[PDB]
Formats: structure tokens, C-alpha cells, sequence
């Protein structure tokens, strides 16, 4: 089997992408944030504290004839950005782009943190990291991809995120028309539960490529590109007036600047992020100071190849017995 679904930016900055997901019988369609950095499929629901729902579409398990409460199961998650959510668990039928999993764990939120409430466009998350990170207790549950893998034509999914435009998540096949050149595959470590890999280096604008190993994760659920402080300083040094602002929380730059591109290495291949992809707009409405899309990972503990990087590539998440990642230009 295969599936194919369009993913759409939630706003004019590409802060996140939402993909429609059918849950239950009859289908309840929710718009979920596909997140290769986490492993829970959780949704706003009829069980979510009413004051914490503000415009999201909810899953109502009592209206699904295929929903079954997973007795005794709870979940609770905290993401790298400080947000969190928790609740109980149903199993139900879940379909993405024509690909159907029966008995998928659907984690129903009883509580969500304020950042989720305040984002009316995201009805939940669909985790695509390794199932070892799933938070359901006392019996850990499998991700949608893990449940679908054996049925897929090939045990892969691909992320093709758009810049200021819709893109595509495909399951079970490589669309060879969706990229240019070849796909360069690179080794993955699953030891932390992530799609963790090692970039071979970077270049800033038209500058020389610096060969250096940068371990990080491919994370569709993180907006920005978080890299070591040395790399980030080298990038923003090429932007007149850019500086790290402790009060804002990262590098800012004059909105009048033209940003240079940033290249990262995948083996001997190179992915070029256009400068415009690094502009995240005014720090507050009407400001002439803009927030940068490349930020230091120094305070995180891990480098993160988030949407800023991934949207410049066609990315293959190869879930074979030994997983690998593939990157192509597009």
C-alpha cells in the first residue's frame, strides 16, 4: 500500500505544517502536525478541558464506532519548546492520504499547554520518530508509520515541505519526479529515538565549504535550524546589523537585509537553503527587527535540522531494518 497527503503551512512564515488525517468511523478529519521529532499521535478531543480549546477541531471518540478505550493507558509529553499535553488513549482507525491503519493508538488530550490552545490551526500531532519515544504508559504504543510499515510497498516515508506553499508527505514510495539529481543516503543513529544523522559541513553564501561533522536530528516538528554557536555566528556575521539578542531570544537582523544562503552537507552532496528561507519576519508586529531562521543549539543539547533546512530538500525517512535518511535537492 501507499499514501500521499498534502501538507500546508499554517501561516505566512511556515511556522508549522498541517496535514489532514482521518480518524474513526465515520471519519473525523483533523489537521495534524507531522513531527519526525516525536512519537505520539495526540489530538484535541471532546475530553479536552473546555477552556483549553479555542478553535481547534476535536476528535469525539464516542461518535466513532471503531474507537475503543485502551484501558488504563495514559500519556504525557513535554516538547523542546516548553509546551506539553496529556490525556487518555483510544485505539481507532487512522488514515493518511489513502493509507489506513486499524488499531492505531490515538492519544486524546485532557490537558494541553497554552501554546497549543493559542494555535487554532493545529488539531494535534502525528509523531514519526521511533516508537521507543512514545509516552503511553504502562504499555508503550507504536507510531502510525511503525504500524503501517509492513503493509507499505517500501518501508519509507518522504517529506517534501514547501517554502510559502503546500508540500507532500508520501508513505510507501519515492516519487522520483519530486526532486532533482540523486538522493544521497546517510547513516542514522536511533539510540536517542530520533532520525539522528551527521552532516558533513556547511557553507555561508558563496563562501568556501567547511568540512566538519555536525550531528543532529531531522525534525519536521521544529520550525528553525539549530546549529552550533560557531556555525551560527559565521552565518550572521555575513548580515550587516545582525546580532544575538538575549531579550528576544536569538539572532535578529534588520528587515531590510538580503540574507545569504546556507549550505549543509549530506555526504559529498550539498543542500542549499536560499536566504529567503531564513527570514522569519518582524519580532513583533510593525518592528523593523526580524527574527533569524538559523539559531544556536547551545542551550538545547542537540542540533536540529528543522523545517528551515528540510524544506530545501526532498527527504527520505527510510525505515528499513537499519534506518537511513536520504536528501535530494528539488
Amino acid at each position: 500500500s501507499t499514501g500521499s497527503a498534502t501538507t500546508t503551512p499554517i501561516d505566512s512564515l511556515d511556522d508549522a505544517y498541517i496535514t489532514p488525517v482521518q480518524i474513526g468511523t465515520p471519519a473525523q478529519t483533523l489537521n495534524l502536525d507531522f513531527d519526525t521529532g516525536s512519537s505520539d499521535l495526540w489530538v484535541f478531543s471532546s475530553e479536552t478541558t473546555a477552556s483549553e480549546v479555542d478553535g481547534q477541531t476535536i476528535y469525539t471518540p464516542s461518535k466513532s464506532t471503531t474507537a475503543k478505550l485502551l484501558s488504563g493507558a495514559t500519556w504525557s509529553i513535554s516538547y523542546g519548546d516548553g509546551s506539553s499535553s496529556s490525556g487518555d488513549v483510544y485505539t481507532d482507525t487512522v488514515s493518511v492520504g489513502g493509507l489506513t491503519v486499524t488499531g492505531q493508538a490515538v492519544e486524546s488530550a485532557k490537558k494541553v499547554s497554552s501554546s497549543f490552545t493559542e494555535d487554532s490551526t493545529i488539531d494535534g500531532l502525528l509523531g514519526l520518530a521511533f516508537s521507543t519515544l512514545n509516552t503511553v504508559s504502562p504499555t508503550q504504543q507504536k507510531t502510525f508509520f511503525d504500524n503501517a510499515k509492513a503493509s507499505l510497498d517500501s518501508p519509507v516515508f518522504t517529506a517534501d515541505l514547501g517554502y510559502h506553499a503546500p508540500g507532500t508527505y508520501n508513505f510507501g514510495f519515492i516519487d522520483t519526479t519530486a526532486y532533482t539529481g540523486s538522493i544521497t543516503y546517510t547513516a542514522v543513529s536511533t539510540k536517542q529515538g530520533f532520525w539522528e544523522w551527521t552532516s558533513t559541513g556547511y557553507a555561508v553564501g558563496s563562501g568556501t565549504f567547511k568540512s566538519t561533522s555536525i550531528d543532529g536530528i531531522a525534525d519536521t516538528g521544529t520550525t528553525l535550524l539549530y546549529l552550533p554557536a560557531t556555525v551560527v555566528s559565521a552565518y550572521w556575521a555575513q548580515v550587516s546589523g545582525a546580532k544575538s539578542s538575549s531579550s528576544v531570544g536569538g539572532y535578529v537582523f534588520p528587515c531590510s537585509a538580503t540574507l545569504p544562503s546556507f549550505t549543509f552537507g549530506v555526504g559529498s552532496a550539498r543542500i542549499v537553503i536560499p536566504g529567503d528561507y531564513i527570514d522569519f519576519g518582524p519580532i513583533s508586529t510593525g518592528s523593523s527587527s526580524c527574527f533569524g531562521g538559523i539559531q544556536s543549539s547551545a542551550g538545547i543539547g542537540i542540533n536540529i535540522f528543522g523545517d528551515v533546512a528540510l524544506k530545501a530538500a526532498f527527504v527520505v525517512f527510510n525505515g528499513a531494518t537499519t534506518p537511513t535518511l536520504g536528501f535530494a535537492s528539488k
